[PDB]
């Protein structure tokens, strides 16, 4: 099913500078019992970041069985708790700091990664979709459309049914989406099941740092206004959409009001959201909705409120 309400469960992509790194020290998968809390809160879809270099420490070669087995176990526990998972290659269109499409990371190497991801997990009932790359940016922007096509071709060799979540240039900015997304119109999916996925924060520079508070003259519809360029481009071109990353601090009611207004707008257009972020090792991270003693998480009640209003059967907009 297409749930409008989902969460990011981050941690497996942490500490990108430590490769391969050590599980429990540099990166973190959900412990056993982790998904139980979110299942009882009525959350049934999870977006799960992964690091390409840990999945595949050598281009064009087999996946690392140790890290991939941690993914196996995660998907099993999601199935235990009635959760479907979006796998997210959280790599900014780069492998070991080099852009997909340059000499050292040819698009064929990216295609090989996605072939291997799809081959290993297409048979897993808990797998919902592939977010084939998180936030292309910078020098990756011009090369990203060609990379995306190779990623699509790779998955479709082994999985011809699941949705493919296609992010855009410029950190997949929702507010800036129409400036660059026309180049994504050339993408071809034999299965005709692509969904575009933009990201939005409502701080000053949309970086999600929230260095400052809402400030005076704060516009509660700011979240709606920053996703309107994305949703209107989807309507103009007859495409389907998704918001794969959005989060707010827990310390100002004005943030919550804007998140309510955003979720209402997304509901009216059948656009799913993945809140950024839950996860087992976030510590004091200001956007975390993971339960923490000496923290309250008023974003969760808002998510649950709109999960009960979800009467969409497919990705919108209409
Ligand atoms: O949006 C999350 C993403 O933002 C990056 O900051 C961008 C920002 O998105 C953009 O709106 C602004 O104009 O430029 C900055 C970059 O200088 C940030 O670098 C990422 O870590 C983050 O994932």
């Amino acid at each position: 099913s297409v749930d409008l309400i989902g969460i990011n469960v981050a941690g497996a992509e942490f500490t990108g500078g430590k490769l391969p790194g050590k599980h429990g020290t540099h990166y973190f998968f959900p412990p056993e019992g982790y998904f139980e809390y979110w299942s009882e809160q009525g959350i049934h879809t999870v977006r799960f970041p992964l690091k390409w270099e840990r999945l595949q420490p050598s281009l064009n070669a087999e996946l690392d069985d140790v890290y991939a087995s941690l993914v196996d176990d995660m998907l099993d526990q999601a199935k235990e708790n009635d959760i479907k998972v979006i796998l997210d290659v959280h790599n900014y269109a780069r492998y070991r700091k080099k852009v997909i499409g340059t000499e050292d990371v040819p698009v064929s190497a990216y295609q090989d990664l996605m072939e291997r991801i799809a081959k290993r997990w297409q048979g897993h009932d808990a797998l919902f979709a592939y977010d084939i790359m998180n936030e292309p940016y910078g020098s990756a922007d011009k090369l990203w459309p060609a990379a995306a096509q190779a990623g699509i071709d790779g998955v479709r060799k082994y999985d011809k049914k699941r949705p493919l979540l296609i992010e855009g240039a410029s950190w997949s900015s929702a507010a800036r989406w129409p400036r660059y997304a026309d180049e994504l119109l050339k993408l071809k999916d034999p299965a005709d099941n692509m969904v575009f996925s933009a990201h939005v924060f409502i701080d000053e520079d949309a970086s999600g740092s929230y260095k400052k508070g809402p400030g005076k003259d704060f516009e509660p519809m700011i979240g709606v206004k920053r996703v309107e360029p994305f949703v209107n481009w989807l309507k103009e071109h007859g495409k389907k959409g998704h918001i794969g990353e959005f989060g707010i601090p827990n310390d100002d009611e004005r943030w919550l009001d804007a998140m309510d207004k955003l979720l209402a707008y997304l509901n009216e257009n059948c656009i799913p959201i993945n809140y950024w972020a839950a996860g087992p090792s976030w510590g004091n991270y200001k956007l975390s909705i993971e339960p923490k003693d000496g923290e309250k998480r008023p974003q969760v009640a808002l998510l649950k409120k709109y999960a009960a209003k979800d009467n969409c059967s497919d990705f919108g907009p209409a």
